[PDB]
């Protein structure tokens, strides 16, 4: 299955959906939209752009660069993913824009 597909289905079963929107709403994490290629701002003042390992260290190593005005609550499970399946969530991610 292609990634950007694999990565839809990755985005309701793993629950990012619960979090994260993808039309520019914010839950309680930021919205996807527009975030690949963005600048991001955390809570210690640092900036980063949004690429592709910005990304994945998000995911792989939740809670280690948190975005400013948010709270620390990426789950713990994700840091398990899959080779295959963090791959699929980028590209779920970067195509929101
Ligand atoms: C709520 C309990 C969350 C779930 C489920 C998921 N995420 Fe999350 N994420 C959440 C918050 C509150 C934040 C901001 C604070 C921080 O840790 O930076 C985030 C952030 C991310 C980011 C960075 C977003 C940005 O705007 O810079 C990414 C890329 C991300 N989260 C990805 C992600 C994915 C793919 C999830 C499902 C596997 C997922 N998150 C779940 C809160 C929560």
């Amino acid at each position: 299955m292609p990634l950007a597909e694999l990565g839809a289905r990755l985005y309701r079963e793993k629950a990012c959906f619960s979090c994260h929107s993808i039309d520019g709403s914010r839950l309680v994490g930021p919205s996807f939209k527009g975030l690949y290629g963005s600048t991001r701002t955390f809570e210690d003042g640092t900036t980063a752009v949004a690429d592709e390992n910005y990304l994945r260290e998000s995911i792989l190593q939740p809670g280690a660069k948190v975005v400013q005005g948010y709270p620390n609550v990426m789950p713990a499970s994700y840091a398990s993913l899959s080779e295959r399946e963090v791959a699929a969530l980028i590209e779920f991610i970067k195509q929101q824009q």
